[PDB]
């Protein structure tokens, strides 16, 4: 009797898994890059502590992203300076380590994300949590900017957040060479792997579905490959349409498309070298 009255329930949700209701509530229209690119309701991130009896407080325009055919991630659009305190909340709440910032915040005079992390050495408040920038390293495609974030009313309970900016992915193109991207992502790897209880990955560029797609998909890709062994299917066109289930969009453009193409064929390339000289 239950069982089979609830699956009549979970019928109605299947059909509901396109429905971008939140993110049009007129609370919410200051918090959107776009008034068109919206987080589906059933994966998108709730913040917490926040006020139930205030419409629109629990918003962020983000969705929760996970490999339904295989760690986790987080598309998120990139910050406006409404929006800064929100994306703090958010980090905190999921136990985020990593975040993954695809875009610089200005690209050819157009606005694609405000900073929301401090110069090095400052300390700073963003709504009830304290974020302190304790250093950067510069390499030749990216930065990484290690972050000390703290809730205000709990000073010593300190997390470190490893914030990697890549500065050579501009949304109008994708780079000559997929092999800045690849490193890129081993590194955010190796750093993710490090900790087993760490959240989701939080990745944003300006929109959050465009760059943030594309690279979501090719480490997903890559996590398939490096599980499962070379002979694993690869089906891109598949992974893509998984991944636009959790959030409408991702991957926007043909020259996205086809980087991923490239970026999968080098990794698969050069795994298999590896290999050839292990053997």
């Amino acid at each position: 009797g239950f069982w089979e009255e609830f699956e009549s329930l979970q019928k109605q949700e299947v059909k509901n898994l396109h429905q971008r209701l939140e993110g049009q509530r007129p609370e919410n229209k200051g918090k959107n890059r776009y008034k068109n690119i919206l987080p589906f309701d059933h994966s998108r991130v709730i913040l917490q502590g926040r006020d139930s009896n205030i419409p629109g407080s629990d918003y962020i325009n983000a969705n929760y992203i996970k490999n339904q055919l295989l760690k986790t991630y987080i598309a998120s659009q990139g910050c406006l300076e409404a929006t800064v305190n929100d994306f703090w909340q958010m980090a905190w709440q999921e136990n985020s380590r990593v975040i993954v910032m695809t875009t610089r915040e200005v690209e050819k005079g157009r606005n694609k994300c405000v900073p929301y992390w401090p110069e090095v050495g400052m300390q700073r408040a963003y709504g009830p949590y304290s974020v302190t920038n304790c250093g950067e390293h510069d390499t030749t495609e990216y930065k990484l900017r290690t972050l000390q974030v703290s809730p205000l009313d709990n000073g010593d309970l300190i997390r470190e957040i490893w914030h990697y900016q890549y500065l050579s992915w501009p949304d109008h193109g994708v780079p000559s060479e997929p092999g800045g991207v690849l490193s890129f992502l081993d590194q955010i790897n190796q750093r993710q792997e490090s900790l087993p209880h760490a959240g989701p990955i939080i990745v944003h560029c300006s929109a959050g579905i465009g760059r943030t797609g594309t690279i979501i998909v090719i480490d997903m890709l890559m996590e398939n490959i490096s599980t499962k062994g070379l002979d694993c299917d690869i089906d891109i066109q598949k992974t893509i349409q998984m991944v636009r289930a959790q959030r409408s969009g991702m991957v926007q453009t043909e020259a996205q498309y086809k980087f991923i193409y490239v970026a999968i064929a080098q990794f698969i390339e050069t795994t298999k070298k590896k290999l050839e000289v292990l053997q």
